[PDB]
C-alpha cells in the first residue's frame, strides 16, 4: 500500500487516489510576495486550556497523538473559519537531514519539520462526515528548525522508544498542545487537502509564519522511528513529507 518510499511514494499515490492531482491538493510553496494581507480576516482563536490528550500512535506513516474530542474542549476558531473545529489529533512530518521535512514551504524554504494540528468542523457532528466536506477541516501547520530545545515537546521525544514500529502505541495522557506553538499567530491561509492518501480536498490550511524551534537531539529521536511493524527488517521514519503542488490560481491570504 501507500508510503513514501520510490515505489509508493508520492509520485504513484494519483494511481489509488485521482484527487492527487486535483485543484485544491496540499502541501503548495508559500510565495510571501504573492500572498495578500486580507482585512477581512478574524482574529485566530486557539483555545486549547482543556485538551485532553489519550495516547500515541505510530501508523506505520507518522506518530499521532490523539485527543478526547466527544467535547468543545481544544477548539480552533477566528481566522478564515467559521464556527468551531475540535482538536482530534497532532503528527509531524520530518527529514533524513535537517535540510528538508517540512511539507509547505516558504519562498522554496523547505524546514527540518512541520507540525500538524489536526481541528474538524462541529457543525458536521463527527471526523468521518467532516472529510466529506469542503469546509470540514482545519489544520494548523508550524514549522520546525533546529536550535534550541523546545522544552514542551519534551515528553513526546521520551515516548517514542515506547512506540517504535507500525500498530504500537503508548498511554499519553495530561500532554499539553499550548507548549508547542511560537510567540506570534501570524498566519497564511488557503484552501486545500489532507497531505496523505485519502487526499480529500477538505481543509482549511492555516501555516504560522513564526517557526519553532527544537533541538538536534530531539530531531534525531523522530528519525529513530521505524517506517515497519516489529520483527521486521528496519526502515527508518524519515522523509515522511509531500512535496510542494500545483497551486492552480487559490489565493494564499496573510494575517499581518
Ligand atoms: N497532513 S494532514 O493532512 O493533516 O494529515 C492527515 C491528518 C489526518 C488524517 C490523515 C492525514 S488520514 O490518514 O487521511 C486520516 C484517516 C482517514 C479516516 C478514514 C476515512 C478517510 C478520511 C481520513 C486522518
Ligand atoms: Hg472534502
Ligand atoms: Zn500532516
Amino acid at each position: 500500500h501507500w508510503g513514501y518510499g520510490k515505489h509508493n511514494g508520492p509520485e504513484h499515490w494519483h494511481k489509488d487516489f485521482p484527487i492527487a492531482k486535483g485543484e485544491r491538493q496540499s502541501p503548495v510553496d508559500i510565495d510571501t510576495h504573492t500572498a495578500k494581507y486580507d482585512p477581512s480576516l478574524k482574529p485566530l482563536s486557539v483555545s486549547y486550556d482543556q485538551a485532553t490528550s489519550l495516547r500515541i500512535l505510530n501508523n506505520g506513516h507518522a506518530f499521532n497523538v490523539e485527543f478526547d474530542d466527544s467535547q468543545d474542549k481544544a477548539v480552533l476558531k477566528g481566522g478564515p473559519l467559521d464556527g468551531t473545529y475540535r482538536l482530534i489529533q497532532f503528527h509531524f512530518h520530518w527529514g533524513s537531514l535537517d535540510g528538508q521535512g517540512s511539507e509547505h514551504t516558504v519562498d522554496k524554504k523547505k524546514y527540518a519539520a512541520e507540525l500538524h494540528l489536526v481541528h474538524w468542523n462541529t457543525k458536521y457532528g463527527d471526523f468521518g462526515k467532516a472529510v466529506q466536506q469542503p469546509d470540514g477541516l482545519a489544520v494548523l501547520g508550524i514549522f520546525l528548525k533546529v536550535g534550541s530545545a523546545k522544552p514542551g515537546l519534551q515528553k513526546v521525544v521520551d515516548v517514542l522508544d515506547s512506540i517504535k514500529t507500525k500498530g504500537k502505541s503508548a498511554d499519553f495522557t495530561n500532554f499539553d498542545p499550548r507548549g508547542l506553538l511560537p510567540e506570534s499567530l501570524d498566519y497564511w491561509t488557503y484552501p486545500g487537502s489532507l497531505t496523505t492518501p485519502p487526499l480529500l480536498e477538505c481543509v482549511t490550511w492555516i501555516v504560522l509564519k513564526e517557526p519553532i524551534s527544537v533541538s538536534s537531539e530531539q530531531v534525531l529521536k523522530f528519525r529513530k522511528l521505524n517506517f515497519n511493524g516489529e520483527g521486521e527488517p528496519e526502515e527508518l521514519m524519515v522523509d515522511n513529507w509531500r512535496p510542494a503542488q500545483p497551486l492552480k490560481n487559490r489565493q494564499i491570504k496573510a494575517s499581518f
